[PDB]
Order: C-alpha cells, then sequence, then structure tokens
C-alpha cells in the first residue's frame, strides 16, 4: 500500500518545465503533488518593500495596486495548469506569494474547477484517514511580519498559530514549510556555507515532532531534524524534484532525464 508524494519548491512561473513534471506524473503515478512556492516571481513587490524599510518610509501600495493584473493572471494560470495535472494536489505559497488575500482569492476561485488542489496556509487537511497534513507558507523570521508585499512571519506569530496542531485527530504528521530548518543539506547550497533557512523551523519541528517535513527556499537534500525526516526537493527551475513512498520510507532527489 504504496503512499507516494511528488514534491516541487520554487515553480517560480515555470509553465515551460509543466510538460516534464507531466511525464514524470505518468510514470511514477504519485498519490499527491506538493507544490512549495514561490509560486511568482514577483520582484517589484518585494524590491518596494525591502527599500522602503531600508529607507525607512512607508511601502508604496502603488507598486501593489500597479502589479495586481500580472498577479491575479498569473495565479490563475497556475491553478489551472497545475490542476490540469490531474492529481490531488497541496499547495504551500513562498514568500513571493504575496499578497496573502490575492493569492488566497485565487485558491478559492480555483475550487470549482480544481478540487483537487488544496492550499495548506496556516492550516491542515487530513489524506487517506492515517495522515494529517499541515502548511505553513512565507519566509519564516525571528521578527519579521508581512502579508502584503511579501510572506513573511515572526516566530510568535508561527508557534502562537500551531497551537491548532495538538487539537487535530492523532495521526502521522507531514509538515510542509516554505522555510527550512537549519541543517546540513536542507537550507544549503555549495555555494556559500551559509544556512539560509530558519531556527524557528528546528523549533517547529522540535514542538510538533512531525515524521515528515517537505520544505522550500533554499537548499537541497534530505535529513533527520531531530526525529523528522526534512525533504527539500531542491531548485524546480534546476529540473529537480523529489519523491517519497511514506509507505516505506523512501526518498528519491530526481531530476528531469
Amino acid at each position: 500500500m504504496p503512499r507516494k508524494v511528488l514534491a516541487i519548491k520554487n515553480f517560480k512561473e515555470r509553465f515551460d518545465l509543466l510538460p516534464k513534471l507531466k511525464g514524470v506524473i505518468a510514470e511514477k503515478q504519485p498519490d499527491i503533488l506538493v507544490v512549495v512556492g514561490n509560486i511568482l516571481k514577483n520582484e517589484a513587490l518585494e524590491k518596494e518593500y525591502e527599500r522602503a524599510h531600508l529607507a525607512r518610509r512607508e511601502p508604496n501600495r502603488k507598486v501593489i495596486h500597479e502589479n495586481e493584473h500580472y498577479i491575479i493572471e498569473t495565479l490563475d494560470k497556475f491553478f489551472r495548469e497545475i490542476g490540469e495535472l490531474g492529481v490531488k494536489t497541496f499547495v504551500v505559497p513562498g514568500k513571493n506569494d504575496a499578497p496573502l488575500k490575492i493569492f488566497l482569492r485565487a485558491a478559492y476561485e480555483a475550487e470549482t474547477a480544481y478540487p483537487n488542489i488544496r492550499v495548506l496556509h496556516e492550516g491542515f487537511a487530513g489524506w487517506r484517514g492515517e495522515f494529517e497534513v499541515i502548511g505553513f507558507g512565507g519566509l519564516l523570521t525571528e521578527h519579521e511580519f508581512e502579508e502584503d508585499f511579501v510572506l513573511k512571519y515572526p516566530r510568535w506569530y508561527v508557534e502562537y498559530i500551531l497551537k491548532f496542531v495538538n487539537e487535530l485527530k492523532p495521526r502521522r504528521l507531514v509538515t510542509i514549510f516554505y522555510t527550512p530548518p537549519i541543517g546540513e543539506f536542507v537550507d544549503r547550497t555549495p555555494e556559500d556555507p551559509k544556512h539560509h533557512g530558519s531556527a524557528v523551523v528546528n523549533t517547529i519541528i522540535k514542538s510538533l515532532n512531525p515524521e515528515v517535513a517537505i520544505v522550500g527556499h533554499v537548499g537541497k537534500g534530505h535529513e533527520l531534524v531531530g526525529n523528522t525526516i526534512v525533504v527539500n526537493p531542491g531548485e524546480f527551475e534546476e529540473g529537480r524534484y523529489a519523491f517519497l513512498d511514506l509507505t516505506q520510507h523512501k526518498i528519491k532527489l530526481e531530476q528531469f532525464s
């Protein structure tokens, strides 16, 4: 009774790569598809936010308004093209999948045509009566909190929201985060020894003790953090994905061939 998961991260508007993803789905027949953000590039919003904060000035919401048409059209295209792959799918937004209100409106709109898709952000879903799948997107940080120009959350809020996990049906826990924990591989690349994840996620993992964590942002690999198997699929732009068998705990980091 395998329970197979195909995961990608940093889709970053790479619709050109979806035919290859479709091929993998046909060949490997995953039970679920997990798409971790970033879904969008959305560079202008992020730059305005960062520039404004560095200059200690009020972020210019005109930048949001002038980019709304692009954000909406691109998100709608994402839900359609992912939906058409036809797999049960969980989507968790990245730092650039903002404004959150617009992202969630797109998710809502996708529900009738693509009932196979569920967005998980500060929320959960049961799967096959055996798992609880928890998602919490955005960049998790010590002290930053933003949802309009970018998605960033502070430790206190992440911990506050995730108190819900202890209220859930007792099941095998799978957590999906945009932000990876500090690890040897899962928050690093060979280009710098610096860690690009967050201690907040090590802390969440310690607190929740999930069986598996699927993570995004920067990193590639699989390793134990506490008792949790943490999997960072690597960059979708590099043709990379992860394939997990939750029944036998088989983890493979693969690349389109």
